[PDB]
């Protein structure tokens, strides 16, 4: 029903702010440069930097590898197969297609193959998805270590981090809240984390997938707290436009109150940064030996 | 349904704790809550002179119902804001609230001694931000002249929370650092209390229902966003209940880390009440001379 800002093209897209009618061409230049911003920004990213991309088929970790990658950075990926029958499947698919497309180095690793169980097979009252996130973060942080890459790069947005903010804000997770943001730097053993999508929303992702014809897992995991919250901050952007960036921005800002919250040691096992004797991850899976994440080549590239 | 103490027929469903109650058994209930909060957080003594700021709400209305009903030597006041044809009838229905209430009632008109009503003023500044202002400045002196231990507000659990949730998403950590269910006496600033701190307004509506209690429903004309954070946590309750307690009682618990975000304080040189600089907000506002003299020595409905 509109055209393009810029040219005589029709409009993909509206940037609901600021307000503008972009075209597919237009908006990827848009949401791109959008991106440099933040690297730029808050100083997430150099161009002599081995960077390992998070990805796990979804639409946030490919789109991150895609413009990173657009952007002229070192990029290789990484997925992380969680071993669910019948989605980690199609989940790995997704993953391999992405980075053929992307022209990208995938690096795969199976919890199956590599622990013996998959997530949600183990004989535990714990929900999958707490001991999940703990399982994610360790082999991301090892095969980037291992690896001796530089940073880490997660497909977390806007709509990711005020739905993370809202919700361990009525929880009051003063620790949790403490340690946020773009950026978690290089300490000891733990590999540098950026979010290079930080500032775009879940609607800017979806429409730039789309029109550099990324196909990814919209099904989200069987075992939600995450899609209430979003949808409270949806509701609340339609009334109040910029209320999701003027909440994260603010809390950037006092970030800073939240570290009297918030408290060390090595692990006897992996030697990765543990907070007792052993670690969270070596504790839980009741490993005696450390899984070696060091790899030659690639299984689509060896040699 | 039917009640879980009696043979008589449910009239509210308590959403957490899961119970249905009768009006008689319900009333009850919400007294016993009204007293635990004043209890747990030891907001008042029986021998204290209360000073209920009456607004014609059901909020306000209801606390001086509940405090009266617990033995509390209670008086109430209320502010006329004159925005004519609200203001009238929300007089009129404090009168009523009172009357019923079988408590004294004391009317200050803003147009009698300022001059103008809130939105006749010659001013950008929307009527909102001086009417709050106005609305505490006189709430304080009033008090204080008539030597009143503790002021009474209405603000009840669904304020709060959407209190919290709007000053977390601006991040006022100024105003984060001093919420709460009690502002203790600090020089000529009078002790607030909120004895409807743990109560919900559904509590509230249905309480008011029971007892006859007729208030205004209908707000003030000067889009509000409190609306918008209730409605936001009303549909979060829905799906996880419990979620509004557990989130103002754990802000009570973290309350102390927005203490560095609030730093001498001065007296006016027109009223002498708590000032920043030469002269306060509410008298450089209304551009006073002279110091406004609350004192009463009998109520309107009962002189001598
Ligand atoms: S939603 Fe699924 S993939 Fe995400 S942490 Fe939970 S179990 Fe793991
Ligand atoms: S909503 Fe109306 S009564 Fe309440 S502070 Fe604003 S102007 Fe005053
Ligand atoms: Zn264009
Ligand atoms: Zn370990
Ligand atoms: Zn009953
Ligand atoms: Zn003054």
């Amino acid at each position: 029903s509109m055209k393009c800002k810029f040219c005589s093209r029709e409009a993909y897209i509206k940037i609901h702010y600021p307000k503008m009618y972009l075209c597919e061409e237009h908006f990827k230049e848009y949401f791109e440069r959008k991106v440099s911003r933040t690297i730029e920004r808050y100083k997430l990213l150099t161009k002599d930097e081995r960077i390992l991309v998070a990805v796990s088929g979804g639409k946030d970790s490919a789109v991150t590898a895609y413009v990173l990658k657009k952007l002229g950075y070192n990029i290789e990926c990484l997925h992380i197969n969680l071993g669910i029958s019948g989605y980690s499947e199609k989940s790995e698919e997704y993953a391999k297609k992405q980075c053929k497309l992307i022209g990208a180095p995938l690096h795969i690793v199976r919890i199956k193959e590599i622990l013996g169980y998959g997530i949600g097979e183990v004989k535990t009252r714990r929900p999958p998805c707490s001991y999940c996130g703990l399982t994610k973060r360790y082999i991301m942080n090892k095969f980037a270590y291992d690896n001796g890459f530089d940073a880490i790069a997660t497909g977390h947005n806007l709509d990711d981090e005020a739905s993370f903010l809202l919700n361990n804000i009525l929880h009051w997770n003063t620790e949790y809240l403490a340690k946020g943001g773009p950026i978690l730097p290089q300490q000891g053993k733990f590999i540098k984390k950026v979010k290079p999508l930080y500032e775009v929303t879940e609607r800017e992702v979806v429409a730039y997938a789309l029109a550099v014809g990324l196909e990814y897992i919209v099904e989200e995991c069987p075992y939600a707290t995450t899609l209430d919250m979003k949808g409270v901050l949806n509701e609340l952007e339609e009334k109040r436009p910029g209320t999701k960036f003027n909440f994260v921005r603010g809390y950037l800002k006092k970030k800073k109150l939240f570290e009297p919250e918030i408290k060390i040691k090595e692990c006897k096992i992996c030697r990765m940064p543990s907070s007792g004797d052993i670690c969270a991850f070596c504790k839980f899976w009741g490993l005696k030996k450390e899984i070696n994440f060091k790899v030659s080549s690639t299984d689509e590239e060896p040699f």
